[PDB]
């Protein structure tokens, strides 16, 4: 492989305590003579899948648990195997956070939740509601202060307001992944409130992490919204601060997405046993977690013994209070796509580039794109291969899925007829005989669909070849390969054609384009 044997490379995000982590690395090095290198690459959560897909990158990757499902789904992570005794050392619900398709795919480290951080000298009694913040800002502006500044470039920080009055990502009721609440009335109310803060000069659409942090730590703004990792810098600034429950919106609690900081092991690492040793017997201990925490606070750690100490901290009690009012992030593979969609929506709404209504509409479509495409393509491939339709209800957004499939059947019939010779030739050239061969199609399909003008014609041709291949797989008693084929084609489609698909209003555009 490309990853070096007999050493550890560890990537962690730039806002975390990577110097403290490096100290843990140093102790491991001292014991074993094996080098540990910690890096905090820019755009880490995008850089990791890029390099890991080529079999490269770090042995150990740190991020909140939400990204790890996509990584696991892409074959980038080793299954991890803590023995029973080690597992019992961490809270069961943190392990739940790192389970994907019934397998553990990461070590959970700490539970992160946003809180309201406030300056006790400017604001001894922080607002219980978002609604009183405009008036508070007007008072403070008379003194050359502002009420509130927080990062407007990452949706994570605005989500708690979006979800307060009813917005949600993927319906969690004891998951309906088809049920997406990104553009419902509650989500629009929350984002509209944020946009009005900006229009009324109570916030600035350009504000990012660095700018908000600096304004709070310099005592220019009375409040910020941030996580435990930020407390270290505030301590240094000597601002007299407090950490408390987020304001309510429309009488409802703000609901932060709760993240579990987690460490995965690169599927292509030759050092998996070393990584296991490092994570289990050096990092996930009282002294290991302490060393990181003293650099930048981790939040509420997954390790029972050490959390029992940290829980006495009023800042941590506050973190857990907010965490309990929020929801643990899903780790389904399309979480990245969801975050990309909401990110664009908040940025576009805040800048006036789009209205709130249209911005969230696009985020809705972007977030729904994977599951809806998979439903359409899976159903088409399966019915094409068996000759009979699936009579199960389509579920949520059923009209769209049903009409798209009806359109695909009609248009797809002609494409397959006209491409029969081409399809037969390409099938024989590719030699698809089993689930292993199916795995090899992804790189091929990506290369083809990363170039050229996009249109519905070319998309239908791909799905039609999918159906052709599915029929073949059925015929040679490899009917079990059809669903991973459908998943792979869907994955290539929504990845390479994301922006174009959203601009078409997803499959609704497809239906309209081939209307009769
Ligand atoms: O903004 C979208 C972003 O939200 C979360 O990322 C957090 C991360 O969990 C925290 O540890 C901290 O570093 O701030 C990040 C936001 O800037 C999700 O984990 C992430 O996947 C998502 O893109
Ligand atoms: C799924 C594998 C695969 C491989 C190669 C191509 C290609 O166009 O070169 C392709 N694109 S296509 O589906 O539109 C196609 C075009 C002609 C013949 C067969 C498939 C799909
Ligand atoms: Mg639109």
């Amino acid at each position: 492989g490309k990853i070096e044997e007999g050493k550890l490379v560890i990537w962690i995000n730039g806002d975390k305590g990577y110097n403290g982590l490096a100290e843990v690395g140093k102790k491991f090095e001292k014991d074993t003579g094996i080098k540990v290198t910690v890096e905090h690459p820019d755009k880490l959560e995008e850089k990791f899948p890029q390099v890991a897909a080529t079999g490269d990158g770090p042995d150990i990757i740190f991020w909140a648990h939400d990204r790890f499902g996509g990584y696991a789904q892409s074959g980038l992570l080793a299954e991890i195997t803590p023995d029973k005794a080690f597992q019992d050392k961490l809270y069961p619900f943190t392990w739940d956070a790192v389970r994907y398709n019934g397998k553990l795919i990461a070590y959970p480290i700490a539970v992160e939740a946003l809180s309201l951080i406030y300056n006790k000298d400017l604001l001894p009694n922080p607002p219980k509601t978002w609604e009183e913040i405009p008036a508070l800002d007007k008072e403070l502006k008379a003194k050359g202060k502002s009420a509130l500044m927080f990062n407007l470039q990452e949706p994570y920080f605005t989500w708690p307001l979006i979800a307060a009055d009813g917005g949600y990502a993927f319906k969690y009721e004891n998951y309906d992944i088809k049920d997406v609440g990104v553009d419902n009335a509650g989500a629009k109310a929350g984002l509209t409130f944020l946009v009005d803060l900006i229009k009324n000069k109570h916030m600035n659409a350009d504000t990012d992490y660095s700018i908000a942090e600096a304004a709070f730590n310099k005592g220019e703004t009375a409040m910020t919204i941030n996580g435990p990792w930020a407390w270290s810098n505030i301590d240094t600034s000597k601002v007299n601060y407090g950490v408390t429950v987020l304001p309510t919106f429309k009488g409802q609690p703000s609901k932060p997405f709760v993240g579990v900081l987690s460490a995965g092991i690169n599927a292509a690492s030759p050092n998996k046993e070393l990584a296991k040793e490092f994570l289990e017997n050096y990092l996930l201990t009282d002294e290991g977690l302490e060393a990181v925490n003293k650099d930048k606070p981790l939040g509420a750690v997954a390790l029972k013994s050490y959390e029992e100490e940290l829980a006495k901290d009023p800042r941590i009690a506050a973190t857990m209070e907010n965490a309990q009012k929020g929801e643990i992030m899903p780790n389904i593979p399309q979480m990245s796509a969801f975050w990309y969609a909401v990110r664009t929506a908040v940025i576009n709404a805040a800048s006036g580039r789009q209205t709130v209504d249209e911005a969230l509409k696009d985020a809705q479509t972007g977030s729904e794109l994977y599951r809806q495409s998979l439903e359409i393509i899976s159903r088409y491939l399966r019915e094409q291969a068996t000759g009979a339709a699936d009579t199960a209800p389509m579920g949520a957004s059923g009209a769209t899925s049903r009409k798209a499939l009806e359109t695909l059947r009609r248009v797809g019939d002609g494409v397959q007829r006209n491409h029969e010779t081409a399809f037969q030739g390409m099938l024989r050239k590719l030699d698809i005989k089993n689930e292993d061969d199916v795995k090899s199609l992804s790189r091929v399909m990506i290369h083809v669909f990363s170039d050229g003008v996009t249109n519905w014609g070319r998309i239908v041709t791909l799905i039609s070849f999918g159906a052709f291949v599915a029929k073949h797989l059925k015929t040679i008693n490899q009917e079990s390969c059809i669903e991973p084929l459908a998943e792979s084609i869907t994955d290539v489609l929504v990845r390479t054609k994301r922006d174009w698909l959203v601009k078409q209003r997803g499959w609704d555009g497809f239906v309209e384009f081939f209307h009769v």
